[PDB]
């Protein structure tokens, strides 16, 4: 039940980071990349919760989602942890969120009570992959420099998806719980 907020990222976004990882590729480094319908910016991190918490969390949405507004912010610039020099985890960095910190952090600041963790500072990141062993160093670099500008697009918050994560032996699962949709179901037919 590792339920979690994220806002969707259209293809603009979507589209974006694959451009970049199909430049990187596992050639030489191992990396395992993440789905592209995963890559989801996580607003809010929930993780276990139970049935009847599970519409809680919602009523909270309603209401700040319903508080706040939709800013026009970019997906842009690229860090790793633990540094550089020894790369470990690769995640993307989201330009100016101001909105979506003081979001994430209301939304947290209630989840305390319903018996949730304080997420004192919010930081707006997405995980593309974690890093098992690689040959060539310089790649690394030499491509962090390439996609540590390169700008992948931009978009605005309207509404929210509530998305759930389950790892079990036959591989990770993924379900939806809750979906805040603004405008109109069939908004556009496919």
């Amino acid at each position: 039940m590792r339920a979690f907020i994220a806002i969707d990222v259209s293809e603009s976004v979507r589209d974006a980071l694959v451009r970049a990882q199909d430049y990187i590729g596992s050639k030489e480094a191992k990396i395992k990349f993440v789905e592209r319908e995963n890559f989801h910016i996580t607003l809010k991190f929930l993780g276990e919760i139970t049935e009847e918490q599970a519409e809680e969390i919602k009523k909270i949405l309603e209401k700040i989602a319903k508080k706040y507004k939709k800013h026009e912010v970019n997906v842009r610039g690229i860090g790793v942890f633990p540094n550089p020099n020894y790369v470990r985890v690769i995640w993307a960095g989201v330009e100016n969120d101001e909105i979506i910190k003081k979001i994430a952090k209301e939304i947290d600041d209630e989840l305390a009570k319903l018996g949730f963790k304080k997420e004192g500072n919010f930081v707006a990141h997405i995980t593309l992959g974690r890093v098992k062993f690689v040959k060539d160093k310089l790649g690394l670099a030499m491509k962090l420099k390439e996609l540590a500008n390169e700008d992948f697009g931009s978009f605005i918050v309207e509404a929210i998806e509530l998305k759930k994560s389950t790892l079990t032996p036959k591989g990770p699962i993924y379900e939806t719980l809750a979906r805040f949709e603004l405008s109109e179901h069939h908004h556009h037919h496919h």
